[PDB]
DNA sequence: TTTTTTTTTTTTTTT
């Protein structure tokens, strides 16, 4: 029902000291113009194909799970449960686990696998999802029934597969689920084809209207983060982060540069100056 | 019946061109020269890109109409909850940014300045909010107009009430909602601000890069530019704060075009008039 | 039966052949379509803000005072007091509603009632104050009042393609049966490529919202195009799109608007 | 049974094979589809205002003065008086319902009336299938023209099957007019867009159950709005289709004449 | 449809080494291995493309070259027109279109008996019993039906036709019409026909056995240069573009070029 | 579906305790690490530059030399033609290039020696010809117990964007959670400007025709470039365009085409 | 408890 503005004296008070930003890792130019992430705050993450969307969000989920105490729930749909679990273990132990059979055969026999397991999953902070209406119900049981603080979804086009009406209704339902709940919602979508010139995977600067499916994805999201790297140029591991849209602050543009470490799998804050 | 002879209609005209008319905008001077304010029974539709000041400019207008003029103003803001839009108005009235600083929130918690800034604004029943199927939204707007008596009702983000209901074709539901909304506005005679988005251009620049928005760029139907009485478009190029105003269609006068310029003050949050 | 041979028709042809209602502004209309005729349906087409109701209000004024014909307006787009004030101001050469320094001036000067019965003195103008009910009210205007012209401002909000085909067939049947000059206004569709109509794109007969039978059952189509965000948003172009009683179509004339008064008055503009 | 061998058929073929009704204006029609024949269904289709009924009224005139066949008109679009006044003005070479001085100058009205109604040729029309069966059995009509099919998918397919069955039963030349569909991309038909056989409202039976289709295309908002292009879209007897010729209108007279 | 590697033990040797044949652009029966009994052969194209011309040419070439008893069902016209057309097609002279020659040749019985002297053809001016009589009491090995557009009610009819053909074993040709294209060109200006373009229901391509189609740019540069497409063939599987025919307006025979 | 990370104590241990490598070119092996359960490998080239040659060659080398069940579903040609291609390529002859060779093999009984050397171990399966296809491939994977499944010529299998998007989504969701290497053969779209693909244009990642889902659901993307008009028309260039597992893309290596046995060999071309 | 025509609006690609 409707509300009267004198009954909001006791609740705006309670909202005033409750809101709290959750900082990003890997680049400090993101945190200075976003002030983190709050309860009821849909964050769209995008790049070209294979430019590093799942690795970045997996690093963010790792840093919010073992360093800040936040209970993080994932719904990675590109991959299975054990694949992303082994990638989390190999990333928290600063190596490249699944891309080497020698290390996987080594760490299973000397008994240090339980040492690398219980340093993460001992506190029970991470949660995973096993693969339109049942998805949001299981996210609601993930939030209220368990108690997670950040909920991550990946590769939104599985849910829609008329696409524009369904993706608009889906984006509306995810924004309405994020609001009145108190959970950061990280959403990943891809970019359509470039019309002329070069491509987004060759380093073409991403604009805001390339979020494929509708134009309703940039109109129900709060913070839109875009990554881009030129795999054909001179430095194929130099990503650029661009804030396309920020509703809470209004500061957008080039955040900063990062460098990816092929031996550890961590992308780390670079000192690159254009 | 309902067929009116134009001879037995004298007294109504004697009580129509006597009294209303007025209720000017704020932030830019050249807007009020063209549209001559907002009137009862009209529909004013404000459009921009994404995150481009179509809620900040309307909150900055709803402050000036509900405080400095005594008009009871209702806000169906459906993008955010009631706790944030009632808290950004306190900062805008006191010329700060209360949500964008955790230092000032703790400062007004400690010394008790929050009660001063709360009873300065919400002391008189002027701002009427709502927290959250299109046959209940207009029911709540009728309960606001008939029961509480708002003089300016602002419906923000009309795209959330066309997509939260199960309908096959989107254009017919937009047209039916728009004509029922104009009927409610003309029946009750309340000023009605509607906020909606724009669609993707086919090629060239985008709306967030300096694209001059035309009247055909309204997203959803063609019933948006045919059933509204005043259309205001706000345009910027992220000088990422200089927002200019275009009047697209005024039914009352004939003046449409480049109204003027506004600027956004980063520490306070106001739309000051500019000069260029 | 209902068959009639062509030999036994000497009388009814003799009483049928034993120019029409002229227009106002841009003198190449009644040069081209030769005015309106009893039992037609006329479509007035433009984009939003281009002056459709502004154009037809003037014709309702010139057909209700200088010609004496009983006129019935049906403005579903507005109310009765606003169109009554606009008629009073349009006949008195003063833009009435758009100036508040004169609205209270003429009501204490006493010349409001001098301006009222000067044009509303006869029983000429009849207004409609808000589908089958609409047809019954148009029939009550035709039978119970004897209207010579009936104007309808907005066809679209009658609709709660088939419901528009049935509507246009029923209105054409009413116009052919009673012989009343019926003017109906409609809007244009959203084009897929290029400019809108409001930036001065010329209108084709395809651009009609709802269906395509709006052009198949009317007898003439008058389109008005004006460059709204341009160097002059007052000069309009009038294009006659269809004429079944003469045949000639194309660009007829031009009407400047003369912002001080409000009369669409013709101009010279070659190319 | 109804089975008939091909050998017991020598009689009924011998009486059968021992051109038809020509057209006036655009002489590459009867050069191409060899004119009209009995039992058929003919479609003359174009856009609104392109000049369909002017063409078919000229053909109704020329099939009742030089030929003498009983012509039954069915103009559900307008009145029975206007369609006769146009025939009188078209025969008398001076346009009638547009010069208002001549309408009271002629009132030699009966001299113009009886000169073209001195026979019992024409029959106008003021359920519709029963009226056409009456016009065919009790009146001997050789040509029947129908201008308005629209107010008369499934209920259009049934109507077209019933009209084809009536034409097959009676052997009457039958002209039917319907309109074009609304094109969703590109120009309108009225600025010179050539008509495809898809461009027909209602359903697809209008091209499946007829026997020939004639289309007129003219650039209406152009420099020459009085020059129709005539296009044959279908002909079961010949197969010869395409662009036929060009007719000028001659506003002064009203006669579609070739050039 | 999943074939193991052992099941081609002799069949590749079968690659290392028919029925009724078709006329014109001889890669038809080179691709579908000719017509066979028990089949339901569909010839579907646009209006004016020449379905009746094609199937009438095949009805002539299956009654003079083979001598098999042929039954026609030309419900699109009458029994005299479809006989005059066969006589004119056999005698290399376009008959019903030339006004002078129709009264010049009336040698009429000489042209009649040379092609109708046997008991080959069986024409037609309830329908299931008529088809069963034309099979059983008349010995017809080929039955042709030209108009099904006037005869759930199409699915029942097609199941009943297919059960009749299964019970008998007769070559059966049925012609229906295409659907209206929703976007692009029409079938008559050179748009290639897909298998989905069939009216009524979807069982027309699921209870048939082979489908032939024709494409020609009718309002075009050369409207007499057709292209033939095979859309389905349960025996072979070889589908696609078959060949080219010109019409030869003076004669009426679809001759290959 | 709601999974706590505490019950993964023994499942992850089961997952740790495998790449299937590419033959004929070690340059593909240097930057792909083979193929694991759920590794969709998209293969493409120009207009006739040898897609099915290379994919059938890898199917031949994975079956008769490594003991993996390979299921082909070649839809360019039928079952007998791809069986003739398998046997004539494994026996290193040009089978369909001369009629004199097809006659010699059947007169001396040495054809029956060539069925036993390949098809006797049941390490190959074929397919005889979209929602009717996945239920067959699921029984091919689960019921037979195969490991590699190949699909060819996607253009006949598939608004041609929603179809190929749903197809690619269904194939990726089938390859996941089942454990198959699903090789998918696609095409390239036609070049607008510059040089053509028959002349040696460097291929781009956005030339996968039909949608953009062909590079956004793949795990590995391999393309082939051959200049059939240039200096060496028998020289192909293998280019990795996408890798999810490693991320190392570019010119993998070179292979040389042969007009004597039909094969293509590893090359040593320098630039 | 199935199949064909008409029409206005948002996206992704095609020779
Ligand atoms: C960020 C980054 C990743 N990589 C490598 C390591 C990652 O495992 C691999 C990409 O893995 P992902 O990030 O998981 O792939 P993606 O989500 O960007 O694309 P898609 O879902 O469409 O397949 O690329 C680099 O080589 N350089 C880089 O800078
Ligand atoms: C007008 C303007 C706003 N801003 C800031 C003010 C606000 O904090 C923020 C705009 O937030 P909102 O007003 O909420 O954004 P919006 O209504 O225009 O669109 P949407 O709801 O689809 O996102 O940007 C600028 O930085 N520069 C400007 O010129
Ligand atoms: C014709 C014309 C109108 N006008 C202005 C004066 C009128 O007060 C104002 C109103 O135009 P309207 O006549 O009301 O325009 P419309 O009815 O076609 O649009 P809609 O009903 O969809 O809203 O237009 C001009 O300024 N110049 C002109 O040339
Ligand atoms: C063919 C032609 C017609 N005309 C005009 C003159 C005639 O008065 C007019 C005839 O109008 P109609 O032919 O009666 O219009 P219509 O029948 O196509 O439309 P509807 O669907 O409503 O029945 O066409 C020309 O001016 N030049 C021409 O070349
Ligand atoms: C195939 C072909 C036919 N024709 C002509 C010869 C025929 O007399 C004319 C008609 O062909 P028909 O075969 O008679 O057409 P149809 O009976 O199948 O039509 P529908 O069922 O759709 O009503 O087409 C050509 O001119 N060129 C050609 O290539
Ligand atoms: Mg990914
Ligand atoms: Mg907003
Ligand atoms: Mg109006
Ligand atoms: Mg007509
Ligand atoms: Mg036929």
């Amino acid at each position: 029902g409707v509300v009267s503005a004198l009954s909001l004296r006791e609740r705006i008070r309670e909202h005033l000291s409750s809101s709290v930003g959750l900082l990003f890792s890997g680049c400090t130019g993101i945190n200075d113009k976003t002030l983190g992430a709050r309860g009821g705050e849909v964050i769209m993450v995008t790049s070209g194909s294979g430019m590093g969307k799942s690795t970045f969000v997996r690093q963010q989920a790792l840093q919010w799970g073992t360093a800040m105490g936040k209970k993080v729930g994932l719904a990675m749909l590109q991959e299975s449960v054990e694949e992303t679990a082994e990638d989390l273990i190999g990333l928290h132990n600063r190596v490249r686990l699944r891309q080497s059979d020698s290390l996987k055969r080594e760490i299973i026999e000397n008994g240090k696998f339980d040492q690398w397991f219980d340093e993460l999953f001992g506190n029970d902070t991470f949660h995973l999802y096993d693969s339109t209406d049942r998805l949001l119900a299981k996210l609601a049981y993930m939030r209220s029934g368990l108690g997670c603080d950040v909920i991550i979804l990946d590769h939104i086009s599985i849910v829609v597969s008329d696409e524009r009406k369904m993706i608009d209704n889906l984006m509306t339902k995810l924004k309405g689920f994020a609001k009145s709940t108190g959970v950061v919602l990280v959403v990943i979508c891809h970019l359509k084809n470039p019309d002329k010139g070069k491509a987004h995977e060759e380093g073409r600067p991403v604009s805001i209207t390339d979020l494929r499916g509708s134009g309703a994805l940039r109109q129900l999201s709060d913070t839109i983060i875009a990554l881009e790297r030129n795999q054909q140029g001179d430095m194929p591991n130099l990503v650029l982060v661009r804030i396309l849209k920020c509703r809470f602050t209004g500061d957008t543009g080039i955040a900063g540069y990062m460098e990816y470490n092929k031996e550890t799998g961590w992308l780390e804050p670079s000192s690159y100056s254009g």
